[PDB]
């Protein structure tokens, strides 16, 4: 039994894909443990969430985008939930995300990619404490 | 523009229809303005929410059901959101709800009926203040 | 609790709508109690099923159509299953069936209309005994 | 057999509902007989199409909207295609369109209402000649 | 042209996924040759079906589960139907089943995995004779 | 930013999958630049489109099939659209097309495979000029 942190990103709201994305995780039988809606996430929370990317050239564009619209943060719970939800998510790169995955079916940009999911046990605990302190 | 208060009821979680219900409202182009996940709503908020029914025969069963599992409270915003979302919802009575509506398509009980929606401008304001003080 | 008799008609097989139709009933929370696949229903069961129509102008065409491909006979169970499933089904006449209903959404002919559902408690009992003796 | 003229309006493109709308008509078993994609319809065809409204208060806004993005013009064919597709479409007014219909499920504005469908045999013939001379 | 044996397992019934699963195979254009509904399969039929697993530690839990609710057995027919339906099915292990497959989208347990499909020509003939003697 | 040429093949029309296929590309956020409906494509256009296959044993059966019903030709535009739409398409061979892809979910024949998509930059320019001279 693991908990992972999911963000529904502003592009999901703009494109009306919130339910589509949440439904894919719901149908896989993962349960919501916590959920928070953000009309606009504070930029500092975004910078902490993406602290590992602070020196990447895309960091500021990434942060601008993540504050461009609403976000839903969700803690999902289930056996091996972290790796399983990552697999549903699909690869970051639109050249690689597989059809059948969320990004593979729905995303067409490396930045505007609809959804975040924690990539490891270590980062799950981290991100959960950022969004649900 | 109006805002209306929607509850996603515990039967929706039980039957994995949370995204299905939210998706129907999303596809109608209504926007989430506020949202709260409750692992178990406090009985007092429930009795307040349904205060008009407090002397009805079904009141205790209704309150019991509403705390029997998680709920999501959502404020939706759009032109004539109250009446329009009531129409999507469908009649309380499974003998009356029209196919095409949430309850008409998905609910088969007068109590376990998946979704609450505010029925008027005043009750909307009222319910919004209960779930989002 | 009632039980009603449903037939999935040969046009549903032809048009690959078998799961679509069964799915609408399933999502309404009705339970399969009995089920039979017929690669070709015996003409005699069909004439019995539709005995009320035996003197109508359309009778032979109706019987011919009903043996023109496979059918599935299903007994569904739930509260007020008969009337409720009739409502999902929709009007026989394509000029009358409401969007949201099976026929309203999917059928475009008064004969090739995808689904049979028992129309009363007595006809349900009757039809159930024909298809599941 | 009748033929009717359908326009998929620019809001459908904006909201990525082109296939959703065409799919509802396709599932009803109506056949495309003619089809034209317009990156931007010529204003003159639009004013001709809506000539009956030329003196109405909303005319300029309607014409402006109709050239604000792409449209698809389609001629559909089937028994009673005109009235049947009008029924799928739903009422122009978002306070009136029934869930189950295209507009009832998907539109939330009296102007930005996703789809045009010919309203009579004569207007069908008329509109067909405008979009497919 | 091959025939393969599919079981819709009790968890599909509990979770109301019967049509969803059958629809996926139907949409791939496989035809039903035989179909049998079982309110509860006899435990001995289950033990024969899984005779190859008799010495596995999960054998009794597996059999208990397979008699815990209804089952539908289906013989599907089509070119290379055995391998193709296996690929739609997805891997047994929730850590491996690919999004886009039945288990990959819908199953989250190695035991409660919704669907059985024969794994070879040799086992297809075998299983078909168990369920359709 | 690339443009690729897509054909919706006659089997999509016969099976009523036109919207399903177009919707998959639409949901991935690709935009239509040009679209042409063909009640029946001229055989010579088909032979040019498939000129690379002229010496294959399946060439004449392929051409017969492509003129057996309507076709929609579409020019889609987007970043890396050629390779991305190929990946959504899925492999030609029903033994290999992956679930989640168009062919993987929907096609069951190596010839009747629903959709063409240009395989390279060189062939995109070529095919676009054949269908949209
Ligand atoms: C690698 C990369 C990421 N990003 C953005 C989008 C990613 O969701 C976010 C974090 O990157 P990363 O953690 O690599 O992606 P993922 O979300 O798949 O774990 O940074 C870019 O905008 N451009 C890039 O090249
Ligand atoms: C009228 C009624 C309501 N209820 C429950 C279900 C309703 O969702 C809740 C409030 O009733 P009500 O406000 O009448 O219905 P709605 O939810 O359609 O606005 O009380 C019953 O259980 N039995 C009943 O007879
Ligand atoms: C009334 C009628 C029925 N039929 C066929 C189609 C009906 O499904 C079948 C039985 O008719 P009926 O019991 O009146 O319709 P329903 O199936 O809605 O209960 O007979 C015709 O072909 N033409 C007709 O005019
Ligand atoms: C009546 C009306 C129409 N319109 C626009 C939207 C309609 O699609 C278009 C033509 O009106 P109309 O033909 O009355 O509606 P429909 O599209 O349902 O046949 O004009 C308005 O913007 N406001 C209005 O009050
Ligand atoms: C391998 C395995 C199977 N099972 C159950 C679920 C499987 O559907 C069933 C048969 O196993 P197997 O034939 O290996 O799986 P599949 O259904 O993918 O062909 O046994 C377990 O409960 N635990 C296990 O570790
Ligand atoms: C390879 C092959 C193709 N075809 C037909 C179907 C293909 O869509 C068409 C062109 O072949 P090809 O370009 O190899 O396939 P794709 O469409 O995946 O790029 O020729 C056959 O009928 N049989 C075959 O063995
Ligand atoms: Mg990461
Ligand atoms: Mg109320
Ligand atoms: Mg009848
Ligand atoms: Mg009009
Ligand atoms: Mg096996
Ligand atoms: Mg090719």
């Amino acid at each position: 039994l693991q908990r992972t942190l999911v963000l529904i990103k502003p592009d999901a709201f703009e494109r009306s894909l919130v339910a589509e994305i949440m439904g894919r995780i719901e149908k896989k039988n993962f349960k919501i443990v916590s959920m928070k809606f953000w009309s606009k996430a504070p930029r500092n929370l975004i910078e902490q969430h993406y602290k590992e990317h602070s020196e990447q050239s895309y960091f500021n564009d990434l942060c601008d985008f993540m504050v461009s619209g609403p976000i839903i943060s969700i803690v999902y719970e289930g056996t091996d939930a972290i790796s399983k939800i990552r697999r549903l998510q699909g690869n970051t790169n639109p050249l690689a995300s597989a059809p059948g995955t969320i990004r593979g079916d729905l995303a067409n940009d490396i930045g505007e990619n609809l959804i975040h999911a924690s990539d490891s046990e270590d980062s799950a605990v981290d991100e959960i404490s950022i969004w649900f302190p």
